[PDB]
């Protein structure tokens, strides 16, 4: 079954089906064993195509780093069987990617859509949404305190904080959360072509008129700014301004509420940590990069090689596919001790929740932002948090991590 495939079909099973991401000790000791015996190695399974699958936290950096040489756009960059990919394909018109936002794209294009938004991404532009943003976690962190000691901090709370982060940094009213909670949770969530492209036509059709909206009545807001551009001499078609408006939104929502929910299970697993950030608030930031470190959301995206090649004595043909796990990556002995332990004081926290190369999470400055304004409204309201039951996990080899988390809290 391609006979380059050297990983035993029972590891090859536990890391590529989505089962075994809603358990962490399904799937990190699977991981271990790879980086131990096969540290890059190819797969194949039943129902899908071979892979090369990079475990090392220095593989994922050095595949990330070179875009000319392994590439988003040539396949599919999420993992799907055959099967799957090809009913995308189908509602996609040929192409393995449903919508056009930059995780399809290789540069020179990636580059030039990349730069559209770029900037207002960066650490000071995104300084200007500081007063909203802590508006924003107050609002929130209130709506959790008004329970008497009980709830489940994802559903009742961390869930609506990032996606209202994201509608104002989109410039979408606070009246249309049930439109984008629709988008983000069930359209984009975890005949069908039919429903597809009638179902995209409408959301489309409601960004399209925030498009027209920003052309005559410009705001500081990434619509606004998208609407407004041009590449050269010309506006961006309405399918790349729409994709990333939705490549935005659902890229933006479950990655920050599922790493706030990790970041409660470990300060609820370890409240020496509690004490310790609420003791010093100069120690949210390293909080916020044991979350995401410790959490790893994204399980893995997809890379086609261009070219044969080899990283670490392996040669990888021309049109291999290879899984990129951050989830390996952030537990790799080689730069962590104690990989499974969350420890907010670890330091330097060199990561690769947020990937690594050309691609890197455009928006890692404001996710580390409004978690960091989150916790830092959050922690001073409580005098302890702690599990009621167990967290459930998302089945999902693309964006899981923390779906519901029963807490008790006492308020300080
Ligand atoms: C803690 C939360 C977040 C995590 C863990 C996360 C993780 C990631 C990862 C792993 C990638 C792939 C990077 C690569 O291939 O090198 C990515 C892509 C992306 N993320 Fe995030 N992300 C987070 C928050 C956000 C937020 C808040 C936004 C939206 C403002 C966002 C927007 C994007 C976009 C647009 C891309 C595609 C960039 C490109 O292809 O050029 N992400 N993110």
């Amino acid at each position: 079954m391609d006979a380059r495939a050297t990983i035993p079909e029972h590891i090859a099973r536990t890391v590529i089906l989505p089962q075994g991401y809603a358990d962490d000790e399904v799937i990190y000791p699977a991981f271990k064993w790879l980086r131990d015996e096969q540290p890059l190695a190819m797969a194949h399974i039943e129902g899908y195509d071979p892979m090369w699958i990079a475990t090392k936290h220095a593989d994922v950096m050095q595949i990330g780093k070179q875009p000319g040489l392994f590439s988003n756009a040539e396949g599919s960059e999420i993992l799907y069987d055959q099967n799957n990919e090809a009913f995308m394909r189908s509602i996609s018109g040929g192409c393995p990617h449903v919508i056009d936002s930059l995780t399809s794209m290789d540069p020179p294009t990636h580059t030039a859509y990349r730069g559209l938004t770029l900037n207002w991404f960066q650490p000071a532009s995104i300084r200007k949404l500081e007063e909203n943003i802590r508006r924003i976690a107050q609002a929130s962190v209130q709506r959790l305190l008004d329970f008497d000691g009980e709830c489940d901090f994802m559903t009742d709370c961390a869930l609506y904080y990032p996606l209202h982060v994201v509608m104002t940094a989109l410039g979408v009213p606070e009246d249309d959360e049930p439109l984008m909670l629709k988008l983000t949770q069930d359209f984009f969530g975890v005949e069908a072509a039919r429903r597809f492209h009638e179902t995209i036509a409408t959301f489309y059709d409601y960004f399209n008129g925030f498009t027209v909206d920003r052309r005559s009545c410009p705001k500081d807001d990434v619509m606004s700014l998208l609407a407004n551009s041009k590449l050269d001499g010309n506006y961006i078609d309405d399918k790349y301004i729409n994709a990333y408006y939705v490549a935005i939104a659902t890229a933006g929502h479950d990655t920050t509420s599922s790493s706030s929910g990790g970041a409660i299970i470990g300060l609820s697993r370890n409240p020496e940590q509690l004490a310790l950030a609420k003791s010093d608030p100069a120690l949210i930031p390293r909080l916020v990069d044991e979350a995401v470190r410790w959490t790893a959301p994204v399980k893995s995206f997809m890379r086609t090689a261009l070219a044969d090649t080899e990283v670490r004595g392996q040669n990888i043909k021309r049109g291999d596919r290879i899984m990129l796990s951050y989830p390996s990556a952030n537990r790799d002995e080689e730069v962590f001790s104690n990989p499974d332990e969350f420890d907010i004081t670890r330091f330097p926290n060199r990561h690769l929740g947020f990937g690594w190369g050309a691609h890197m999470c455009l928006g890692q400055h404001l996710a580390k932002l409004e978690m960091k304004i989150f916790f830092e409204e959050l922690l001073p309201k409580l005098k302890s948090v702690e599990l009621s039951g167990p967290p459930r996990l998302v089945a999902t080899n693309f964006v899981g991590g923390p779906k519901n988390v029963p807490i008790r809290f006492t308020k300080a």
